[PDB]
């Protein structure tokens, strides 16, 4: 139940170990005033230290004035700090704000559309994101509900999205989760211990083409549902030869452990390792921090549930978009279908007491 | 680590309150009594497996390449995490396989209540599987197969995930917080208190319905909070609902938490005051609901509340005057009941030959 450091050269929630729960919000702006906007950013940023330290927000949860709201709302009282992160994102819409344009970075790349998806636009893109992550879902709800109501009169809540489990992994020491496929996940990832591979394909570098992001990075969410009915009448072999590894032990085929490396001509060609896989992808690789959802029901008889996909990447144009692109003819297209996606830039991180959430961006 | 599955109740109503939920109803299709006891059978054999963290039929791995695994893998390196299972019998089965005449009468529908915006669709309900663990996919893969095993005889109606303490983190003795941030659970009944147990929770055979001996009777209410309005009152308007004060749940002129209440020294509306047994003539419930976030609505603001749950001897004689009470509680402005169904929890599965539903079908 034990804290994640908030301050850094960069953000925590990315390169930190995964944590067990989400909760993702997609925010809008609704100030054109940029100086209240980054007086919103100064309280944020004093609110998650906060919250990170497992401290109620402001003067706390009771015991001021009898006639004030409590400044904290109190859900979180007598809880730990559960790991809990707090990591902010800036969406491309927010540049067209607050003389922003010339700012935005080129790596923050619109995507393309991709065959097969539908998303929905309400649930869909954003001005800003907060992701939250923590090992107790209280506290990241907490978290998020009390960022938006300090957000109140100049932010609102776009979309959200709970994780109730994880699906990814920076710790390879660690056992790896398994999505609602009942598969692995997050086996040949990017470790918080790599400091060259997070590097080379997570930290945006100043040579890069914008200055404000050094040790940032940049964010791709998706959306993704699952055809639960149709994966779980598919033989164990289809579903083995739709990844390339093997359910139980998940390594890739025809090897003995998860950990071995995978042989990719032995897989199908149109195997999701294969095509996702460095080396079919001129070298693109992903720091992919997603988790799974349910949300009730689809009003047909059966259970709604899929994946949050999270990929950060040193730019979304040599990570997320040609390992995308890559997919396009991937067995697992059969059983998924992409329904929501937005974009961040990501900043770097907040430096010490007296830094805050942005500071590179508006001075 | 594990809850035993087998015993004269079914474990999840008495037993200690895991941290997730995974609360599936689900509509009955098949019109064949023999069919749908095979299904209960098989339904007993899975949940023995589930609950003591093992994977389902052959298992989720290894078997004959060109058949499906009989378990999903999902919970796979998992724990048994406490888990669970426990179903009921909503009244509409009772429509179903000659049941009309052992429909129990404590097993009452409830009246229209002021303020009441029930969702149809995620309301009722044939069955009911409650799945309650501390890891929140372990809960998800019970429903989950389960719901697999029952396709071609049941679908899922609705489904709901809920949460309460963590308890790596977490003390277990400590009351857990609902999202107002209040104490929620400080006098409800003890899974130790054996008695109070079998005055208010566990039908008795002399009650009127003998396949019911040990079972009990489910209210679940889905009940939306408006947090943007709470966040907004003051703190002692927020204390004066409920009749406690926030940071202690002591109640009003009281040091400690679990000090009893003196009902006259609170607002008449208090949410306390009214609820007590005290004001309802003795009526007590076991109260046993989780936390809900569903996301955002439409229109920016939190999707959250409580899914309560209520078990007791009799619908009629707990939950009903209770709820009732409330009509004129200085809650009901900060909340709005949007789902509700009733089930009757059989008894236990008293062995490994037993079958959830075998008192009522034979
Ligand atoms: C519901 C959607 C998805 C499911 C269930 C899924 C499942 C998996 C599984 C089971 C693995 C193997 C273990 C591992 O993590 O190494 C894997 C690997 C991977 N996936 Fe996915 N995945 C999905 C979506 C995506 C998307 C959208 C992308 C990128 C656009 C992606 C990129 C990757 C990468 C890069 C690898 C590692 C390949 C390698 O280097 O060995 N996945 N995925
Ligand atoms: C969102 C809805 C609700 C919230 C936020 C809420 C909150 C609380 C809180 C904070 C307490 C005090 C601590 C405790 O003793 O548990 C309490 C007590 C109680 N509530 Fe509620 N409650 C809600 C709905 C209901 C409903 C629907 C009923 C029953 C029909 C109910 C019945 C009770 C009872 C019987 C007590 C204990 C009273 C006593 O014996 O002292 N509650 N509730």
């Amino acid at each position: 139940g034990s804290a994640v450091p908030f301050h850094g050269a960069h953000q925590a929630g990315i390169a930190t170990p995964v944590q067990d729960r989400l909760h993702f919000a997609a925010f809008d702006v609704t100030t054109e005033d940029r100086a209240a906007f980054v007086a919103l950013l100064k309280e944020w940023t004093a609110a998650a230290r906060r919250l990170t330290a497992g401290h109620a927000v402001g003067e706390g949860a009771y015991g001021g004035l009898p006639e004030a709201p409590p400044d904290d709302t109190g859900e979180a009282l007598g809880l730990k700090p559960s790991r809990l992160t707090l990591t902010i994102g800036f969406g491309p819409s927010l540049f067209t704000r607050f003389g922003l344009a010339d700012l935005r970075p080129e790596a923050l790349a619109d995507l393309p559309k991709f065959p097969g998806d539908n998303l929905d636009r309400a649930r869909s893109g954003g001005d800003l994101c907060v992701q939250a992550c923590a090992d107790d879902p209280q506290v990241a709800v907490h978290a998020i509900r009390n960022l938006a109501r300090i957000g109140f009169g100049k932010v609102v809540v776009r979309w959200s999205q709970l994780g109730f489990g994880k699906t990814s992994s920076t710790t390879p020491d660690k056992q790896t989760p398994r999505n609602l496929l009942g598969f692995k996940d997050g086996t040949r990832n990017i470790a918080g211990t790599e400091k060259d591979r997070l590097d080379r394909f997570v930290w945006a570098a100043e040579k890069d083409g914008t200055p404000w992001m050094t040790g940032g990075s940049y964010l791709v969410a998706r959306r993704i549902r699952m055809h639960i009915e149709t994966w779980d009448r598919a033989s164990l072999q289809e579903q083995e030869d739709v990844f390339g590894r093997d359910k139980g032990e998940g390594a890739p085929v025809g090897k003995a452990k998860e950990r071995d490396e995978p042989f990719l001509k032995a897989m199908k060609p149109d195997a999701h390792v294969r095509l996702a896989h460095p080396d079919s992808n001129g070298g693109a690789t992903l720091l992919r921090r997603g988790f799974s959802y349910t949300d009730g029901t689809d009003g047909l008889g059966r259970l709604d549930a899929g994946l949050f996909f999270l990929a950060y990447q040193r730019d979304i144009r040599t990570g997320f978009v040609p390992v995308q692109r890559n997919l396009a003819t991937d067995a697992l297209n059969e059983f998924i279908q992409h329904v929501g996606s937005a974009v961040f830039a990501v900043p770097p991180g907040v430096r010490d007491a007296d830094d805050w959430w942005g500071s590179t961006l508006f001075g």
